[PDB]
């Protein structure tokens, strides 16, 4: 179970299985532990009022491959096949099942969300049979209890050469907020005179489906594909006849052309990889969590990932600091275009911060703690985090910042770059308090330690400020502009203060607290205030053991790994590494969760986190205040002979380090 | 296991359980193998399309019983609790939950379909402390998903003499065919000076709560009722305020009185009954089938049972 | 009656008084002659076709700051004060109502369109008893004739440090096309375990109140102050969870934070004045005129004013 390249289940358990995803950036499928099916399908940029929060979410949506499969009448079932394994092919994202049916045949599916095709899914079926027997396929359109309001649909397609049938559904989200369209079609090599007739049956109020009958003798293999478009009007106004045409348009480009596509993309993604020689499980797992920031991102789009991508309804599918700080820098570094599309988001969306900023009594852009389609801020009203947890806005200024840093785009910063940087550095100009001492304070905040509510001077938050505010100013004179000099006058005093100990406080009513996360320590990584090795040491001393082994998120030992590493401490580089994300894990793909024995996996942002302690930290990596990537001094885990680092930066570097 | 008059479960077992309902003809409720909470509830009358056979169907009510209960901010959980039992009395359809939580207390909780009152529930929890420990209790309404447009409400009903909150739910079948309410109420012994402050979360869309805390001393015994109504607009015209109107009815006319007259109708269904000597399996079997057809139908009314009654969905509901 | 920076009115007669206005350039508030009670609420940006015109218009609001106060169950009444007296202070756009409750106690309330915070409003109540005496304080949020379709909720809002009750109405503008939503609370100086039980009531279809009662010891001052966010889809595509939010974020700021931060820009505002030596009357006029200009106009935005700016319904809030 330690292949570099796949992900494999012996005999899924339903009992205890997390299921897998593959995706293409715009829409994720969940697999099921069941032969034929698939447990949840999410749809990006699709938003509506769903159950967590009182506030938008993603949507369950058609869990649109679902199949029934008969030998002679018998319905294949869990419990009457053997020899059944389920497989994730990390190098194109293939979720492969593989079973025995009785004496009669070998089946294998396979299924794609089209890396080229956004909002395109196929799914290729082989049956290879060892008797003679008849096939029933049914391919089911239930409406998710998510959804309303749906209409189920059948037609035939046709001309001289062709006849695609056209299994359809629209439905309504949960406010009628958005209208979906899922179209599906079977896709035989025989052609049209010899493939099956296909039958229609509407015979439930949620759920209509299409079917064949297939005879296949003895020692013969038969394919078949099904082909489905899922989309809704948040993509396009006419999603029913847009899904249509995608299903039509795939159809008639075929099965060769479609996955010949999807593998070039895929073979173009991991251009970018992590190759570790002497810890095999290491290599899948850092694999994996490249697979899964490859999955749930998309170059050439304004889409930002959920703290969940598309595995789920994690966070509501809301957009958080979680990309600027934890997903948006190993993409920055391995392939810009995806961090392009993340920051792209938050530049689209300047102006929902302009209108929050004017709501809470602040000037510039005020980006919200949790974001979706419009920009507003979507953070449950119960969390205090939505009015009170500001640090985000010097987390956006900062991403921006660092984009410019490693492409070098001088065209993206004057356009895009700056209006961020601008908006967000006049927003601290205005949060700020100037103190009797003529220090600058930020004053009742929620701590980037989120146990630490309505607060002041917390250091991450502070530090954020300080970097907005400089990196603006440093932008500003990119652009031959005079920044306002009370930036550089504000930053240079916001407080950040020790405790008697020489300690980085948390916050000014901070003596010994746990902590929920990484807070005093990001100062020292990501923001690289803190560059003296001995107070970087000091905090880590002092902080690493505040945070519980109980409900804490995968946001903190990456960082640990990370300054350990710089501080070339092997030793407690790997422990903080391993500490990260293995007691995360849930059977049996090895996802991860978001929390220590959780069981909500796929936590994005704490592969995000990992994959920096192994780029940052073990291969020394790091964004160069002065532009473009440099090494630092970095040590190895010691039983990692190699690491190779491959696609960094603009020039596209190979890094190689050996002890 | 052949008590004439009594189902038990030692450990239900989530993966190999199918629950027992307790009915009145009108409403009826589904076991949970989870503590506290119920699997499905069942009005009868109400009928919407929805799922199979693309034709009218009952539809899954509100699990109107619904309750979170912490010791010392601990959530109560199949995992954590031990000597867990369930039990049907087949004499007064009386569902009954009992365990032990940790060194802390023995709970004991019983709910009812009032056989009297055919659109009112109520369940009693009985809390017996081995050490001092501070409850929580959560009271949730989490509209189903078959339900839609769904609107959450909390008030106090008050006077000099009581202060009654009221956790209200109205929402709608799919098509919008009938509307439904419930409406939910906690019941304490104490009186309106002394009873616990009552909180109301409106966290989700589709869930509100209602909830309290209350100390208790060790070697105490702290009882209180959860009293719910639920009715539809194919029964009355008005089913947001008959809800409420309903659940203050009951309120006012307490636990004990709530009960007798329970007992009192289950005592005359029983004065008809098989009894078997030289075979206690078939006696409690047919005790049984005897309890479903009584817990299923409703004299003095023009109702019929579905092939299933009021255990689920079965045949959607129809009649046949 | 010539204080160069106060309008002041000594026994407000209803039969002949026209209300002065509030506002911060995005909600005005107009006075009533009735204590604790505002006469209109008009928010900018949010038009819909309503009576004048058959053309877009501003909308008479939630008149949200609306109270009723009692004394050991006697309501203020107009017949029961006096010394009753109003103010306006130009200075912080403060509209201050003062009396006395029989030989019991004296009354002042000031309220703000806080100048800082678009969508916040704020009314601070001082209570000073010259006998033990105990309050019952009602807020009631009544849905005006001019909007539809309305819901009415209330919940707690709690951590360990507090527990911020809201009462939020949503409500749509004639044709549907604006929701706006009104989120209130109580904010108490004395703390989470010492401040009042909040109770809520929806009696009425276009009425809910949240109420509590306080003791007050003879000699002792109590003050609150009630907090209100009122937003629409015109502001924001979510405005029910913003007006929560925006609440909640008012309500940790608290009232010494708020207050202040609205001195600081009505300060500003000042810096550009007018000053008359020898016609006091004519200074008093026309620091009323730019008082209203200020009042109804606000940097950093795209707002131009009606020609009665908040004042009310004139010119349907068109821009002329
Ligand atoms: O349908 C798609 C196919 O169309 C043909 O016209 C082309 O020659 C093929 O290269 C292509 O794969
Ligand atoms: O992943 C979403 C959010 O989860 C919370 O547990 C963390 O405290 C936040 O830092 C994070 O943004
Ligand atoms: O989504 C609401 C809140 O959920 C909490 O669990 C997280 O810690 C917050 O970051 C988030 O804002
Ligand atoms: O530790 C986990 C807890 O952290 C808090 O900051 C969040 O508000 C809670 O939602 C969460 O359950
Ligand atoms: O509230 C119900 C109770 O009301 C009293 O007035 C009666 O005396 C009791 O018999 C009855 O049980
Ligand atoms: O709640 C607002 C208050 O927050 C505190 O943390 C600050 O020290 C105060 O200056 C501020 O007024």
């Amino acid at each position: 179970h330690q292949d570099p390249w796949k992900l494999s289940a012996d005999k899924p358990d339903s009992n205890n299985y997390y299921g897998e995803t593959v995706a293409n950036g715009m829409i994720g499928i969940i697999s099921s532990p069941e032969p034929l099916k698939v447990k949840e399908v999410v749809l990006a940029g699709t938003y509506d009022i769903y159950k967590r929060g009182r506030v938008s979410s993603f949507i369950p949506n058609y869990n649109l491959l679902n199949m029934k499969l008969a030998f002679n009448g018998e319905s294949v079932q869990t419990y009457n096949i053997n020899n059944y394994k389920q497989e994730l092919d990390m190098r194109n994202g293939a979720f492969t099942g593989s079973f025995q049916f009785k004496d009669l045949a070998t089946v294998t599916y396979s299924y794609y969300a089209l890396r080229h095709l956004p909002h395109c899914i196929m799914m290729v079926v082989n049956i290879n049979t060892q008797k003679d027997t008849e096939i029933n396929v049914e391919n089911l359109l239930e409406t998710p209890s998510s959804l309303n309001n749906q209409q189920n649909y059948f037609q035939n397609i046709t001309n001289t050469h062709v006849n695609i049938p056209l299994l359809t559904s629209v439905a309504f989200t949960p406010t009628g907020r958005s209208k979906i369209a899922v179209s599906n079609t079977f896709l035989f090599d025989e052609g049209k005179k010899l493939q099956p007739e296909i039958l229609h049956r509407m015979n439930d109020a949620d759920m209509h489906a299409m079917s064949f009958d297939k005879k296949i003798k003895a020692g013969k293999t038969y394919s078949f594909a099904l082909i489905g478009s899922l989309i809704s009007s948040d993509h396009i106004n006419d999603p029913y006849n847009e899904a249509e045409r995608l299903t039509i348009y795939a159809a008639l480009e075929g099965k060769s052309r479609l996955l010949n596509r999807h593998m070039q993309e895929w073979n173009s993604l991991w251009q970018s990889d992590i190759q570790v020689e002497g810890d095999p499980q290491a290599q899948q797992d850092i694999r994996s969590m490249l697979y899964h920031l490859y999955s749930f991102t998309r170059k050439s789009t304004s889409l930002s990932p959920s703290p969940m991508g598309l595995s789920g309804l994690g966070y509501n599918g809301h957009v958080f600091w979680d990309t600027e700080i934890w997903m948006f820098p190993p993409m920055l570094l391995l392939h810009p275009e995806i961090a392009k599309s993340m920051i792209e988001y938050r530049y689209q969306r300047l102006d929902a911060a302009r209108k929050k900023a004017a709501i809470y009594g602040y000037d510039g852009a005020m980006f919200p703690w949790e974001s979706a389609d419009s920009g507003a801020e979507e953070t449950p009203v119960n969390a205090l985090t939505g009015a009170f947890e500001h640090h985000v806005t010097g987390d956006v200024a900062i991403a921006a910042w660092q984009y410019y840093l490693v492409t070098g785009d001088k065209e993206w910063l004057k356009e895009k770059g700056w209006p961020i940087l601008k908006a967000t550095a006049e927003f601290w100009a205005s949060r700020v308090e100037k103190n009797d001492k003529g220090e600058y304070e930020i004053k009742n905040v929620v701590a980037a330690d989120e146990w630490a509510e309505n607060i002041d001077n917390n250091a991450y938050t502070n530090g954020t400020a300080i970097r907005n505010l400089q990196y603006a100013s440093k932008c500003a004179t990119v652009l031959g502009v005079i920044a306002p000099k009370e930036w550089t006058l504000i930053a240079d005093k916001i407080l950040i203060s020790k405790m008697s100990n020489g300690v980085t406080r948390e916050h000014d009513s901070y003596t010994d607290q746990n902590i929920k996360q990484a807070d005093a320590n990001l100062l020292a990584y990501p923001l690289k205030l803190i560059t003296d090795k001995e107070q970087i040491e000091r905090d880590l001393k002092y902080y690493q053991t505040k945070i519980p082994q109980s409900d804490t998120p995968a946001m903190t030992q990456a960082i640990f790994s990370l300054l350990y590493s710089r501080l070339e401490d092997s030793d407690q580089a790997y422990h903080w590494f391993k500490d990260a994300y293995q007691p995360n894990l849930n059977p049996p793909f090895r996802v991860i969760s978001e929390c220590k024995g959780g069981t909500n996996p796929y936590f994005s942002t704490g592969a995000g986190g990992v994959l920096q302690a192994v780029i940052m930290g073990f291969g020394g990596l790091d964004i160069d205040a002065a532009g473009g990537i440099k090494q630092v001094k970095s040590v190895l885990p010691k039983n990692w002979k190699k690491l190779t680092i491959t696609g960094i930066g603009i020039e596209k570097k190979t890094f190689v380090l050996t002890h």
